[PDB]
C-alpha cells in the first residue's frame, strides 16, 4: 500500500497556538473541508480513490502519532464548538485535492 | 517522508486469537525479536537504517490504526507475562530483516 492517511498528514502544518482546524466528525453534514480536519481527511481519501476511510475514532488516535512522524507537535483544545487543533492545510493542498 | 513504521506493520499477520507476540518494551534487555513486537520493531527500523524510532507509547497508539489500514483486526490482552497480541511475523520477515 501507500498508507494514504499518512500522506494526507503530509499536507498539514502546525500553528503557534491551538487555533487551527476543528476535529469535525461524520455527523456534521454540509461538509466543510477547510474548517473540519476530519472532513478535509475524507476529501483527500476520496480525491485519491479510497472508499475505505479511518473512523473519526481511529483517525483521532493516529493523528498524534503520524504528526510526530513528520516531526510536528499536535495540540488540541476543548471548545464551545468542539475540539480545535493547532493545524492548518499547507498551500499545495489547495491545488492538489481540496475541492474547489 | 518514508514512514517505515507502516512498512514494518506490513510484515504482520493476525491470529485467530490473542496468542501471538508480546508488546515488549525498551527495558527488557537481551532483546527477543521473535517474542516482543516492540523488539521486532526496533530490529526492522535498525535493519532499514533508521536511528529515530517511535517510542513504545507512540508505537502502541499507532499499531491499531496502521493495522486497520492493512485491513487487520488488532487484539491485545493483559497477562501474567504482560500485554499479549494476536499478531505474528509473516514469513518474508525471516529473510528480509529478522536477525539470524
Amino acid at each position: 500500500d501507500a498508507d494514504p492517511t499518512f500522506d494526507f498528514i503530509g499536507y498539514l502544518e502546525t500553528l503557534p497556538q491551538t487555533s487551527g482546524m476543528y476535529m469535525g466528525n461524520a455527523s456534521i453534514i454540509p461538509r466543510n473541508y477547510r474548517k473540519y480536519l476530519y472532513h478535509a481527511y475524507l476529501a483527500y481519501m476520496e480525491a485519491n480513490g479510497y472508499r475505505n476511510v479511518l473512523s473519526l475514532k481511529m483517525f483521532g488516535l493516529g493523528l498524534p502519532v503520524m504528526l510526530k512522524e513528520y516531526g510536528l507537535n499536535y495540540e488540541k483544545r476543548h471548545t464551545k464548538q468542539g475540539i480545535q487543533t493547532n493545524l492548518t492545510l499547507k498551500e499545495e493542498s489547495y491545488g492538489d485535492w481540496l475541492p474547489k
